[PDB]
């Protein structure tokens, strides 16, 4: 599982 | 800007 | 998922 | 301006 | 899904 | 000017 | 869909 | 003047 | 459907 | 002067 | 940012 | 088991 | 950062 | 058994 | 930091 | 049996 | 460090 | 029978 | 019919 | 830019 | 028919 | 920059 | 049909 | 960067 | 169809 | 770096 | 689909 | 250092 | 995947 | 020093 | 998997 | 000095 | 596994 | 001194 | 396994 | 002096 930002 | 969840 | 703003 | 979810 | 604006 | 949405 | 003016 | 919606 | 005016 | 919908 | 688990 | 950040 | 359990 | 830290 | 018991 | 840490 | 016993 | 540290 | 560019 | 026919 | 670019 | 066609 | 390159 | 169709 | 690279 | 694709 | 580097 | 891919 | 070193 | 891999 | 010296 | 794998 | 030289 | 393995 | 000299 | 193995 992940969350990424940009 | 750019969120990303998997 | 995501989301994309420019 | 663009606002994109998938 | 998107909006769009120019 | 230009609105789009699909 | 889309409004468009010039 | 141009008002075009579709 | 349109608008046209000159 | 000229005025025209469709 | 990112933040992963597994 | 892991987290990992970035 | 990582933290890791096995 | 362990636990691991970065 | 690494802990480790067997 | 041990335990280690490092 | 490190604990041992057998 | 033994008991051992590091 | 109608042809118009802008 | 636009090109329009109806 | 429309063809729009910007 | 976008091409739009309808 | 819509390209946007940004 | 990114391209977008529809 | 998208295509982002940062 | 990331590239992105959906 | 997803590819990152750091 | 890591590559992660989804 | 992921492939992480430090 | 270490390498991992999920 | 991991690889741990140190 | 040591080696750990998992 | 585990090799541990002190 | 000493080497240990597990 | 374990080897220890002094 | 001493040799010791387990
Ligand atoms: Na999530
Ligand atoms: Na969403
Ligand atoms: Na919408
Ligand atoms: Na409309
Ligand atoms: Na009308
Ligand atoms: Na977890
Ligand atoms: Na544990
Ligand atoms: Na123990
Ligand atoms: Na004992
Ligand atoms: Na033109
Ligand atoms: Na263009
Ligand atoms: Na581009
Ligand atoms: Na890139
Ligand atoms: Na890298
Ligand atoms: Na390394
Ligand atoms: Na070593
Ligand atoms: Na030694
Ligand atoms: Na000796």
């Amino acid at each position: 599982l992940f969350k990424f930002f940009k």
